């Protein structure tokens, strides 16, 4: 298709969705050249930037509907606030080329990256992450999140869908007759600052995707940043062992879980929760010898249960996980303070640029 043709003949279906295919043109710039995802927000599609050279970009195209719409503009916000703040292009927030309204579509322009760190855990038969993967990924997450909190923002959405890798390609270890991979370059960027929320700004109740959720945010006493720190420490630990810490799809039963991996609630937080309905006598409310206590007994072990070796660096990565996932989001540790853990003793100087 030709530039200019193209990006004028343009409609929408009965839901708002842009009509497209790849071949078309947006701005008379920007071709679609593939497909990487969709939502109810609108779709994400791989384009060839025709006025930089065919440099390649995901274009995300929200729906014509002005709840998408509204929350696409407070998401240029938070992503200009990023920009400006990045210079160097250092802090490895995803990086906004471009945003313009394509006849009420809100478009935003992101470099290309590679496959999500969940993509490529699955695409690896859910085997982990090697230990120094683990320590890199934490450090440079350690390092995002910390540049976002400095800049009165919190993430909210943390999870390993949402980090993804600069460039995903493998190396196979060993391919025995599941094929054994490791990701060559481990740089990952965070993206979808779609529910990123500045610290002035209206605070959505219900906040994460439950297996990253903090108990804050289940017991409705407010969050901020720690919120994302909760999150990290879950990931880091999904990323080290394959499977999600909280495997669960119901308040009281992931409140347990966190009480059996990580010991006992504050007493504070459960006086001060109008999620009372959970807790009898100042306990949460749990028939241990249930179906669904015995998976919970057999299945949610205090956290160092769950490391794999003995030596420094497994005991230090517990430490500074632990640490993340502190009950009372005013104990949690900070990311400045993570940076300083001395799990990242075990860094090179490439892995600290
Ligand atoms: C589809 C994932 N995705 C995004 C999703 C949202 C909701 O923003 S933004 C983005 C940028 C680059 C990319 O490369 C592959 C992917 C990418």
């Amino acid at each position: 298709q030709s530039s200019k043709r193209s990006s004028r003949s343009v409609e929408d279906d009965k839901e708002g969705h842009l009509v497209c295919r790849i071949g078309d043109w947006l701005q008379e710039r920007y071709e679609i050249v593939g497909n990487l995802g969709e939502g109810t927000f609108g779709k994400v599609v791989e384009c060839l930037d025709h006025a930089r050279g065919k440099s390649q970009v995901a274009l995300k195209i929200i729906r014509n509907v002005g709840k998408y719409r509204e929350a696409a503009r407070l998401e240029i916000n938070v992503l200009k606030k990023i920009k400006e703040k990045d210079k160097e292009n250092k802090f490895l927030c995803v990086l906004m080329s471009d945003w313009f309204n394509f006849h009420g579509h809100m478009c935003i322009a992101f470099e290309l990256l590679g496959k999500n760190t969940f993509e490529f855990l699955k695409e690896n038969n859910f085997q982990p992450y090697p230990l120094p993967h683990v320590r890199h990924m934490a450090y440079q997450l350690c390092h995002a999140l910390r540049f976002l909190h400095e800049n009165q923002l919190t993430h909210t959405d943390l999870k390993p869908e949402n980090i993804l890798f600069v460039n995903s390609e493998f190396e196979t270890l060993y391919n025995e007759h599941c094929e054994e991979k490791s990701v060559k370059n481990t740089s990952i960027r965070v993206v979808d600052f779609g529910s990123a929320t500045f610290d002035h700004e209206h605070h959505t109740t219900i906040v994460a995707t439950r297996h990253y959720r903090p108990p804050e945010v289940i017991l409705e006493l407010g969050w901020a940043q720690p919120c994302d720190v909760w999150s990290i420490g879950c990931i880091l630990f999904e990323y080290y062992r394959g499977f999600t810490l909280f495997q669960t799809h119901e308040n009281r039963e992931h409140l347990v879980m966190m009480e059996k991996i990580l010991g006992p609630i504050p007493s504070h937080m459960i006086h001060r929760t109008r999620k009372q309905k959970y807790f009898y006598k100042g306990g949460l409310v749990w028939d241990e010898n249930s179906s669904d206590g015995r998976y919970v007994k057999e299945n949610c072990k205090p956290l160092k249960s769950y490391m794999l070796q003995d030596s420094l660096e497994h005991v230090q990565l517990f430490d500074l996980m632990r640490r993340m996932l502190e009950f009372d989001p005013a104990q949690r540790i900070t990311l400045a303070e993570a940076l300083l853990h001395p799990f990242f003793a075990g860094l090179t100087p490439e892995e600290r640029s």
